[PDB]
């Protein structure tokens, strides 16, 4: 599923991601934009053999199991395929764990390089929230 901007903002809010760990909804929408272009089916291979999955490109190195990342963890206790669903519940719940692990949203390189310190409210501007 490719979400619209305000559609994704609403779904993220419904799943309690807005202001989670002090990160406003605009931060999460901006992260999703540059990680996946709002596409739940996005996948990308990393150089080390791990793969990033879903709307927030969660890494199989640590967070999910995809059966082909030797030595990796599965801290969200989920198949990586669950992170590709049209329903974003699994991605949101796993993202809540990731953003809580000490480094906040810096865990998402695209957020740090393209959202952090920017006018992130722009990403929810005009949305009926
Ligand atoms: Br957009
Ligand atoms: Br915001
Ligand atoms: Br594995
Ligand atoms: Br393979
Ligand atoms: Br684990
Ligand atoms: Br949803
Ligand atoms: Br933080
Ligand atoms: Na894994």
């Amino acid at each position: 599923k490719v979400f619209g901007r305000c559609e994704l903002a609403a779904a993220m809010k419904r799943h309690g991601l807005d202001n989670y760990r002090g990160y406003s909804l605009g931060n999460w929408v901006c992260a999703a934009k540059f990680e996946s272009n709002f596409n739940t089916q996005a996948t990308n291979r990393n150089t080390d053999g791990s793969t990033d999955y879903g709307i927030l490109q969660i890494n199989s190195r640590w967070w999910c199991n995809d059966g082909r990342t030797p030595g990796s963890r599965n801290l969200c206790n989920i198949p990586c395929s669950a992170l590709l669903s049209s329903d974003i519940t699994a991605s949101v719940n796993c993202a809540k764990k990731i953003v809580s692990d000490g480094n906040g949203m810096n865990a998402w390189v695209a957020w740090r390089n393209r959202c952090k310190g920017t006018d992130v409210q722009a990403w929810i501007r005009g949305c009926r929230l």
